[PDB]
């Protein structure tokens, strides 16, 4: 692929000078994504989101010329989709196809009034996530930031992986000085700063848990404050998973929650070697809706 070159003038005109006022009341800032704030534009009757970025300016260009660089090799149904970018101006922009229904966590949090996924639907974003992630990894790309806040939802509520600043390029373990990702989500050794596909696949078990309760992966005012913890609740049959179903479905069955709470329990064993790779969670996934 590549991607048209816009000026910032351009993308300072389509988002109305990056206008700070929410969607809600009818202005630009959609909301947070790294290390940028990300507004809603128009070329050409074309809905974009763009994300200009706000840490080092040499860290900020890296993540940016990262982000290219992944877009460039990856085209998939189940990761967003560039259109262009912009250096020339004061500030870093990455111009993408805008997604109508925005993040999985505002949905399944219902931020600004949107009504509660249904099970049905929730299987099919877990599959599309799934899909998304085993692309990267089939295309050797370690992800390093699978969270609920970095899978979007387009019109037809497919999921689309985003946000590749932090990706690994990994052929097949590193280790690295510099461990990043979000605590919450990361595995044991992502925390520890090795980096391996199989801590993409850890993370993924904790938006599969996102998913199943529609709880955040850390709530400083919840107990417990790590959703992790709610496994080791459930594993000492303390409570089963039926007592942490999201209650804001009418249509999830026992069977069908049971199966992808047993993906999300395999994605989360401690022993990365123990874990199943991506292509096993689809396999999975897609053998929970028969
Ligand atoms: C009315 C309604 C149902 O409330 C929906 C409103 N809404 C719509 C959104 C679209 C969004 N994002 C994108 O379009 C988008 C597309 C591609 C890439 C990126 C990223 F790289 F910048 F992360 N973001 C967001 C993000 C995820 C940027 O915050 C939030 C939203 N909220």
């Amino acid at each position: 692929t590549r991607f048209h070159s816009f000026s910032f003038y351009e993308l300072k005109n389509v988002t109305n000078n990056f206008d700070e006022r929410p969607i809600s009341v009818g202005g630009n800032k959609m909301g947070e994504g790294g290390f940028g704030v990300v507004y809603k534009g128009y070329v050409n009757n074309t809905t974009v989101a763009v994300k200009k970025l706000a840490i080092t300016t040499e860290e900020l260009k890296q993540q940016f010329d990262q982000e290219i660089k992944v877009m460039a090799k990856c085209q998939h149904e189940n990761l967003v989709e560039l259109l262009g970018f912009s250096s020339d101006g004061d500030d870093l922009c990455l111009v993408y196809v805008y997604m109508p229904n925005g993040s999985l966590l505002d949905r399944l949090s219902c931020l600004d009034g949107t009504p509660p996924l249904s099970w049905h639907m929730r299987c099919k974003i877990a599959q599309g996530a799934a899909n998304g992630i085993n692309f990267l990894h089939e295309n050797h790309h370690i992800h390093r930031d699978i969270k609920s806040a970095n899978i979007l939802l387009d019109e037809a509520f497919t999921a689309k992986i985003s946000d590749f600043g932090l990706a690994r390029a990994s052929e097949k373990t590193v280790m690295t000085s510099r461990i990043v990702g979000t605590t919450a989500y990361m595995a044991p050794e992502a925390l520890r700063g090795e980096i391996t596909p199989k801590s993409d696949i850890y993370s993924f078990g904790v938006v599969l848990l996102e998913i199943i309760t529609g709880l955040p992966a850390v709530d400083e005012h919840r107990e417990p404050q790590l959703l992790l913890d709610i496994k080791e609740e459930i594993e000492d049959e303390e409570k089963t998973i039926e007592d942490y179903i999201d209650k804001k479905m009418n249509d999830a069955d026992s069977t069908s929650v049971e199966a992808m709470y047993s993906v999300a329990s395999q994605c989360l064993h401690e022993k990365k070697n123990k874990r199943p790779d991506i292509k096993k969670v689809q396999q999975l996934l897609q053998e929970m809706t028969a």
